[PDB]
């Protein structure tokens, strides 16, 4: 019995806060009461339309065929405007919907799950997925969230460990280069790729043509953020546009270089394309913890579509040939890892190896550091990486690539003068130490933009002088004063993650309590009752479970990761696919399908409520005769695993076959038979570090590298002289080894002028930064 009124008539949704720094003048006082570097804002021209054709000429056929728009709008216009950059907050105070929603159908269905089934393991996997869904909030986070990220990024940069460049800790590029020959082994790029000589748009092969219509160019991601000057577009409607600006910027820097004065040319094309400097700073979608909500939201620095293009032209075609890692080639690097296909149990055995030989081992990947010692597996981060950054850091990599990378097996240069000035005069101080937008405010970037086409690179460069120093030191325990020492030494913050004592034991415990029945133990579809213990590496988000079917290691998602991503599933996100019939329906069997792959399997509970879930999907499907392997064929990018799981389909349900298949290796392994590295193949890390301390390599003795290398010190007026120091290798002239010798020499005498010695970098950010 109810009232007439009532008749007429699971944690709650997080809302948040109302946020007082929601507007730029509330955001500006906040920064300035917090001493954060606010620029003097530049405006940009307002938009010209211009004709492909004659902005384009490589292009006139693409035009002529009716596949390219017959014009183009660049920032050429009579007025000047400052940009703004207002992205969404989601949820917000106003709007708690669909996006950002946990997955209270999978709580419920937990539940129902449990009450039937007595897995031990259940009763914690519910209360973490309820602990997950109370404390967590997948969105966009805030402002203020955002903006006490850009200050905690300074406080990294210049607050308790100030930044310190390479040369400041001890090493010249030739150093970095000798060790990141060993950390970040690399290969040059394929002899049929073009060398950096060309406009961006020059590496455009088109004539209607299908069978030799090409791109030489690095590829994009066409729903992207064009970035500036063109925000509120995508890459896929600014690609023309982008090309125009590319080869405009690299066109005016190369003319500039080789003028009557470098400096006012230099300078003059730097200031007139200052906005390829600034990011949108755009807010990242993240499980962020709820009462954090407005302390912290990370930030993706969204880089303008011509400095990403120019960026990945020098890096893409060179990392496109380098994926050597520890379980293929004889580095602590992981770029490229999978530990899928066998690569955990690779991983696994060179573990074991190493506690067999009693050696310490260490591995790298971007602000990630590995190390394996005394019995222990430590996971180090480098705190907010990118942070720690210096435009100096940026041209060490720079250097590195242009060295190793983008040289002839002759040694002459795979680059022209033009591309040696922005690769290393420019290109560092674009993207390090430079600016961001948010709302009007053009912001100091403390540190490097992360996002930028170089974050991993420079990641990686800074996590190689950690462990440089590391074992300069003579490898300290990384719990020790010792090895947090480091951290004055190099500039660079870091963070113990994680601690996994007594390893060598932990590993016979995975073996031991290997469950004899189910998934990949016997071979059955389902879950174990008992999962067996997990070697909690958490290598790059992934733990290490031994399987008696298989007799190897394979990888699941680390638990705390998995309980979050079944607690807060990522939407479609995708609009125009979403308007689809059964794009939803597709999506909800992909997100369970995903789940159980990447770990959920062995999580009894999970795997018995998210196979019900898609089972029941594919059912109501089947019944009501609507097709949908179309999407579940090309699922990869609808799933935030997509990425980890490539060639595999889920048009037909997941069983034993699907992770026996996930893990199966094209090859068996042997460490000893692991190549060694392309350069120094026979030293190791160690040894590299030992003829550093003495004073090894601090010149290269190639002349094309002194060049490069005196290119880093020698100021924007000495541009065209060096232009003619690189010409005959560059040219390859006959006799330019011996040209390029006397050129090097006769530069190396010059430079004992000290008003010709300044930073290019430095030189860059001014003119940037010029209103
Ligand atoms: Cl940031
Ligand atoms: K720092």
């Amino acid at each position: 019995k109810a009232s007439i009124l009532t008749a007429l008539m699971i944690p709650k949704r997080f809302r948040p806060a109302k946020d007082p720094l929601d507007s730029p003048q509330a955001a500006a006082q906040f920064l300035k009461d917090n001493k954060y570097r606010i620029l003097r804002p530049r405006a940009i021209p307002t938009m010209v339309e211009l004709e492909t054709d004659a902005a384009l000429p490589r292009l006139r056929q693409m035009v002529e065929d009716g596949k390219l728009k017959d014009t183009v709008s660049v920032p050429e216009g009579t007025t000047a405007f400052y940009p703004k950059y207002y992205p969404f907050h989601k949820p917000d105070h106003d709007e708690v919907g669909t996006f950002g929603a946990p997955d209270i159908t999978l709580l419920k269905q937990l539940t129902f799950f449990l009450l039937e089934n007595d897995f031990p393991t259940g009763p914690e996997t519910l209360r973490q997925v309820r602990e997950a869904i109370a404390t967590l909030q997948y969105g966009s986070g805030s402002y203020s969230g955002q903006l006490n990220r850009l200050l905690a990024m300074k406080g990294v940069a210049t607050g308790r460990n100030p930044n310190k460049t390479p040369k400041t800790v001890g090493y010249t590029n030739e150093q970095l280069a000798k060790l990141l020959e060993q950390t970040l082994p690399i290969n040059t790029p394929k002899h049929e790729d073009p060398d950096l000589r060309w406009a961006p748009s020059w590496l455009i092969n088109y004539t209607g043509d299908l069978s030799t219509d090409k791109s030489y160019l690095p590829h994009v991601t066409i729903k992207s953020s064009a970035g500036l000057p063109y925000i509120g577009k995508t890459k896929g409607d600014t690609t023309a546009e982008a090309l125009v600006l590319a080869d405009s910027f690299i066109r005016d820097l190369g003319r500039a270089a080789t003028s009557a004065d470098p400096e006012a040319g230099v300078k003059k094309t730097i200031t007139d394309f200052w906005y390829l400097s600034c990011g949108l700073l755009f807010p990242k979608g993240e499980r962020y913890t709820q009462v954090d909500w407005d302390k912290k939201t990370r930030n993706i620095w969204s880089a303008p579509y011509p400095t990403h293009l120019l960026l990945s032209m020098v890096s893409t075609p060179v990392m496109n040939e380098s994926k050597l890692n520890i379980t293929n080639t004889q580095t602590p690097s992981l770029y490229g890892f999978s530990p899928f296909h066998g690569g955990m149990d690779r991983i696994m055995t060179i573990i074991r190896d190493s506690l067999d030989n009693d050696e310490d081992l260490v591995m790298i990947y971007a602000d990630n550091i590995y190390i394996l010692q005394d019995n222990t597996w430590y996971s180090i981060d480098l705190e907010k990486g990118e942070a720690n950054c210096t435009p100096q850091h940026m041209q060490a990599m720079m250097y590195y690539l242009l060295t190793r990378g983008w040289t002839n097996e002759d040694g002459s240069p795979r680059y022209n003068p033009t591309w040696a000035t922005f690769a290393m005069n420019v290109a560092p101080s674009m993207v390090v130490d430079s600016s961001c937008l948010l709302m009007n405010l053009q912001l100091k970037t403390y540190g490097q933009g992360s996002g930028n086409a170089f974050t991993f690179l420079n990641n990686h460069l800074m996590s190689t002088i950690v462990v440089a120093e590391w074992v300069k030191a003579g490898k300290p325990n990384p719990m020790t004063k010792e090895f947090m020492d480091l951290e004055e030494k190099t500039g660079i913050n870091f963070k113990i993650e994680r601690e996994l004592k007594n390893l060598r034991e932990t590993i016979v415990e995975a073996v031991e309590t290997a469950p004899q029945d189910g998934y990949l133990a016997d071979g059955s579809d389902l879950p174990p009752i008992r999962p067996g213990k997990a070697v909690e590496l958490d290598l790059l988000g992934w733990s290490a479970i031994y399987s008696r079917q298989m007799e190897m290691f394979v990888p699941v998602l680390e638990n705390e990761r998995l309980i979050a991503s079944a607690a807060y599933p990522k939407g479609l996100e995708n609009k125009a696919l979403a308007r689809k019939p059964g794009a939803e329906i597709a999506y909800q069997i992909v997100r369970y399908e995903a789940i159980r792959l990447v770990g959920g399997w062995n999580n009894p509970l999970l795997e018995t409520a998210a196979k019900h879930m898609s089972l029941d999907k594919r059912k109501r499907l089947e019944v009501k005769g609507i097709d949908v392997t179309g999407f579940l064929d090309d699922w990869n990018n609808m799933s935030e695993f997509g990425g980890d799981l490539e060639g595999i389909t889920l048009s037909e349900p997941l069983t034993n076959q699907t992770l026996v298949d996930i893990n199966t290796p094209l090859d068996s392994f042997d460490p000893k038979a692991r190549p060694q590295t392309p350069r120094s193949p026979k030293k190791t890390l160690d040894e590299v570090t030992t003829a550093i301390t003495s004073g090894t390599y601090k010149d290269p003795k190639s002349a094309v590298w002194r060049l490069l290398d005196q290119r880093t010190k020698l100021r924007v007026s000495t541009l065209r002289d060096q232009a003619l120091a690189l010409k005959p290798a560059s040219s390859s002239v006959d006799n330019w080894a011996e040209a390029t010798e006397e050129l090097a020499q006769q530069q190396q005498l010059l430079m004992k002028a000290n008003n010709l010695l300044k930073s290019s970098l430095t030189e860059t950010r001014e003119a940037l930064e010029k209103t």
